[PDB]
C-alpha cells in the first residue's frame, strides 16, 4: 500500500479551517502544489480524498467503479434545487428519468433552435458597448452576466430577464449568494442549532416566485416546453410538478453561472496574450461576414473555439466534482479504498498536470487544441464525466462561441488598467473586478 | 475572377507541363508566374493550385472540403488499399483504423518508442564515429536507413538491418521504379496499348516484392504498432481491423513512416550547414541539454531549438509537398471562385510557405526563430503535416525521432560541408536533397 499525504490540522477540527476563506479551490490547488497527486482532507464526520493526476483520475472516471457522489456543496444546493439534474443521485428515479426527458432538448436540432434568441441577446451585449461614451469602461463578468442569464431565461423558458434594463443585478442572483455565503459561515460552526436561519428560507422563497411566474406565463418548443411534455421513453412517465419546479431552478443557475465566467475568462486572456487576440480577432472577421452570425458561421469559429477550451484548461469554472467508490476497489495500485469512500476531482489541477500537457502548463496557448485527437482520454475535463457530464455544454459553448465572436468582430479592447488577475470564487470561479474598454470597429448590425 | 492557367498543348491540355523529373519544382515556378491560385488540365481532369495563406486557409474548412485522392494517391492505392492515407474519409476502414491507431501515437506509446529509437540512432553514431580520415557522409542515405530502421523496430519489431548494407533494401528499389512506371503512365494517351505489356509485369512483380516483405512481417509476429493493428477493438463498431485491411495498414506505415522523416533529416542537416551561425547555436543547445550518454524521452522534450530547426526546414522543403481536397457542396473560393460540388483542389505546400504576407520579405532566408511562439503564427499559415482529421498520424513520431537524432548529431560532430553542395533536390511522391554529402568530424564524446 502507500500512506497518503494530508494537510496541516487543527485538532480537533481536522482540516476544516483550511476552507475557512474567500478562496478554497485555489487554497486546496496550493494544497495540491505542495503534497502532489493525491492528498487526504478531513473534517468532522467526513473523509474525502482530492485527486489532481491525469493518471488517478482517469480510473476515478471509470464509471463501473465510481458513480457520482454528492458533496457537501451540492448537498446546499440540493436544499432548494431538489432532485433536479444536478443534485439527484444517479440511482434516484427522477435522475434519469429526467435525463432521458431533457437530452433531447440539446440535440442540433434544438442547439439550431436557440440560436436565434442567443443572437437576441448577443446583440443587446453589442449595443450596450457600442452606446459607451468615450473613456467609459466596461465591467466583463458583470456584462458577462447579463448575457448568460438573459440567454438561459429566453432559450429555456421563453422568459425576459432584461438583464441591459438593469444597474444593479436581479433579486435572484442577490439573494442566493447571501444563501451560499452563509451555508459556507454554517460550515465551521461547532453548534450550528445555537439560537440567520430565517434569510436562507427568504431566499428560498425568492426563487420559487420566479418559477411560478415561469410556468404560469407558458406555441414554443423550448427546455419549458419538453419539461411540461415530454415523456421518458422507459417510464413512459412525463415530469411531476415538484419535478419542473426542481428542474427549472436547476438550469436557472446552472445554464448561466459557469458560462458568464467562461466568457470572462477568455476575454481576460486574450487581452493579456496580444499575439492570440490577433487570431482570434481575424477568424471573426473573416467567418461572421453577416450583420447576424447564422449557426452554420459559428460552427466555423475553430479558433475561437480553442480559446474557449484553454480558458477552460486554465480556470475550469466549475472547478471540482467528487465520485464514490461502488465497491471495494484499488486506486492507482496502491490506494485501497473501501466502498461508498469518496473522491473529489481537482480540476484546475488536473489541467496542469506537466505530465500530460508539458512543463509549459501556465502559459495560456489555444494551439494545444489545434487537434483534440492528440489530448488523452479523461485529461480534459471542465464538463465532468460519462454520464453525469453536464448536459449543457454544447449550449454553453455555442453561446460563448457566438458571444466571443461577435465581440471580437465588433470591437478592439484594451485591457487600460494593466488589471491584476483576482479569482472570487462562489461555487464557480471567475475574475472579480475584470475591465476593459472597448473601441468599436464601426461594424453595423 | 477568372482564373489563370499555364500553357497549354493542343489537346493534351496542361499535362505535358508534368512530363519533368521535378514536377513539384516546375509547380511552383509556375505559381510564381501566375499567382495564388491556377487552373492545371488534363485529358479527362481538372484541378486548381492554391498558394496562399489567403485561399488555403479556406480550403482547410473540413465543413466545406474534404480530403480528396490525387492522381499520385490513387497510384499509391493499388497497393497500399484503404490502408490509413489512401482511404476516403467515408470509408468504413479509415475510421475505424484511425480509431485503432490513435493511441499507437499517444505520448503513452512515444515513451514505449524511445528507447528502440535511441537503439537506431547510436548505430548512426557509431556508423559516423568508424569512419577513417577524410571520408565522407552521403546524407539522404543514411537518412533514410536510420527512419526506416526505426519504423521496422518501433513499429513492427523487425529489424532491417540497414546500417549492415551497402545498397538499399530490393522493396524501396522496388517501390521507386513502381513510382516511375505510374508517372511514365500518366504521359500515355493509349495505357492499354500491347508496348506497355513489359511495363505491367515489372510493376505486378514489385507490389509482390513489397507483399514478400509483409508475410515476413506477419511471420515473425510487444505493445507495439502491428499488436494494435492485430488486437486493438475500435471503440464505435467494437471491431478489430481484418486481415486485408492489417496488411495495407503495414505496407502504409512500412512507406509513410520513413520516408518524409528522412527527407526532414536531410533538408535540416542541408541548412545548418549552409547556416553556420543557425548550427552553432543549435550545437549548442545540444551540447547544454543531451547531458546523458544516450538522450531521454524528457530531454528530447526539452530540445526547443531544435524542433524550431525542423520546422523551419519543413516550411521551406515540406517533404510531403502537396495534399489535394474536393468540394463537399458548391461554394465560393476567396469570394471570387465559384466551385461545383466535387470540383477538385490541390495545396502547394512549399508555395503556401513562402507566402511573404504571412513570413515577411525574407521568405527564403533559413530563420527557426520564426517558430518561437506558435501563437504568433496565423491560421493555417503552415501545413507540412496535412489538414484536420486527414492530417499525419504520425507527426509527433516524426519529429521525436528527428529531434533525438539530430540533437544527438549535433552533440557528437562537427559538420563540415566540404563539397560546397549545391541544392539538388530530387523528386518521388516526397522531395530530397540529391548527392548531400559532409564530413563529420567527431567531438570525441562517448555512448
Ligand atoms: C462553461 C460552462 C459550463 C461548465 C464549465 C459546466 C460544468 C459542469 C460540470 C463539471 C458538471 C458535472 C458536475 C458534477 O459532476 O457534480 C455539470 C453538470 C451539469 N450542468 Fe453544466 N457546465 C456549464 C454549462 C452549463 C449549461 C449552459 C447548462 C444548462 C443549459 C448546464 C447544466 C448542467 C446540468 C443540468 C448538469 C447536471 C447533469 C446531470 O448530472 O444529469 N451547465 N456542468
Ligand atoms: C516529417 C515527416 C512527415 C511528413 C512531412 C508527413 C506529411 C504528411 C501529410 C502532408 C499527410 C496528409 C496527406 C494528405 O492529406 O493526403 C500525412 C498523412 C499521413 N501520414 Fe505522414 N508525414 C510525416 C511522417 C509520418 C510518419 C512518421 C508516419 C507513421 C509513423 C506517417 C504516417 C501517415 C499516415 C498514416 C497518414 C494518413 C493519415 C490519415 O489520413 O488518417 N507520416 N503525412
Ligand atoms: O471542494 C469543493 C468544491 C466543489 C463545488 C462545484 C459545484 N458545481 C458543479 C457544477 N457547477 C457547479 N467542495 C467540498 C468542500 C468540503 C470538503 C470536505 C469537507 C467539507 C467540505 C465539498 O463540498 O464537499
Ligand atoms: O501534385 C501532385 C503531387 C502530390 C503528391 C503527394 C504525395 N504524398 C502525400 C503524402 N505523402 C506523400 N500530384 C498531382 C499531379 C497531377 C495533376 C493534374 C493531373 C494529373 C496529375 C496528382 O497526383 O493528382
Amino acid at each position: 500500500i502507500k500512506e497518503m499525504p494530508q494537510p496541516k490540522t487543527f485538532g480537533e477540527l481536522k482540516n476544516l479551517p483550511l476552507l475557512n476563506t474567500d478562496k478554497p479551490v485555489q487554497a486546496l490547488m496550493k494544497i495540491a502544489d505542495e503534497l502532489g497527486e493525491i492528498f487526504k482532507f478531513e473534517a468532522p464526520g467526513r473523509v474525502t480524498r482530492y485527486l489532481s493526476s491525469q493518471r488517478l483520475i482517469k480510473e476515478a472516471c471509470d464509471e463501473s467503479r465510481f458513480d457520482k457522489n454528492l458533496s457537501q456543496a451540492l448537498k446546499f444546493v440540493r436544499d432548494f434545487a431538489g432532485d433536479g439534474l444536478a443534485t439527484s443521485w444517479t440511482h434516484e428515479k427522477n435522475w434519469k428519468k429526467a435525463h432521458n426527458i431533457l437530452l433531447p432538448s440539446f440535440s442540433q436540432q434544438a442547439m439550431k433552435g436557440y440560436h436565434a434568441m442567443m443572437v437576441d441577446i448577443a446583440v443587446q451585449l453589442v449595443q450596450k458597448w457600442e452606446r459607451l461614451n468615450a473613456d467609459e469602461h466596461i465591467e466583463v463578468p458583470e456584462d458577462m452576466t447579463r448575457l448568460t442569464l438573459d440567454t438561459i431565461g429566453l432559450c429555456g423558458f421563453n422568459y425576459r430577464f432584461n438583464s441591459f434594463y438593469r444597474d444593479q443585478p436581479h433579486p435572484f442572483i442577490t439573494s442566493m449568494v447571501r444563501a451560499l455565503d452563509e451555508a459556507m459561515n454554517k460550515l465551521q460552526r461547532a453548534n450550528p442549532d445555537d439560537p440567520n436561519k430565517r434569510q436562507f428560507q427568504e431566499d428560498i422563497k425568492v426563487m420559487n416566485d420566479l418559477v411560478d411566474k415561469i410556468i404560469a406565463d407558458r406555441q414554443s418548443d423550448d427546455l419549458l416546453t419538453h419539461m411540461l411534455n415530454g415523456k421518458d421513453p422507459e417510464t413512459g412517465e412525463p415530469l411531476d410538478d415538484e419535478n419542473i419546479r426542481y428542474q427549472i431552478i436547476t438550469f436557472l443557475i446552472a445554464g448561466h453561472e459557469t458560462t458568464s465566467g467562461l466568457l470572462s475568462f477568455a476575454l481576460y486572456f486574450l487581452v493579456k496574450n496580444p499575439h492570440v487576440l490577433q487570431k482570434a480577432a481575424e477568424e471573426a472577421a473573416r467567418v461572421l461576414v453577416d450583420p447576424v452570425p447564422s449557426y452554420k458561421q459559428v460552427k466555423q469559429l475553430k479558433y475561437v473555439g480553442m480559446v474557449l477550451n484553454e480558458a477552460l484548461r486554465l480556470w475550469p469554472t466549475a472547478p471540482a466534482f467528487s465520485l464514490y467508490a461502488k465497491e471495494d476497489t484499488v486506486l492507482g495500485g496502491e490506494y485501497p479504498l473501501e466502498k461508498g469512500d469518496e473522491l473529489m476531482v481537482l480540476i484546475p489541477q488536473l489541467h496542469r498536470d506537466k505530465t500530460i500537457w508539458g512543463d509549459d502548463v501556465e502559459e495560456f496557448r489555444p494551439e494545444r487544441f489545434e487537434n483534440p485527437s492528440a489530448i488523452p482520454q479523461h485529461a480534459f475535463k471542465p464538463f465532468g464525466n460519462g454520464q453525469r457530464a453536464c448536459i449543457g455544454q454544447q449550449f454553453a459553448l455555442h453561446e460563448a462561441t457566438l458571444v466571443l465572436g461577435m465581440m471580437l468582430k465588433h470591437f478592439d479592447f484594451e485591457d487600460h488598467t494593466n488589471y491584476e488577475l483576482d479569482i472570487k470564487e462562489t461555487l464557480t470561479l471567475k475574475p472579480e473586478g475584470f475591465v476593459v474598454k472597448a473601441k468599436s470597429k464601426k461594424i453595423p448590425l
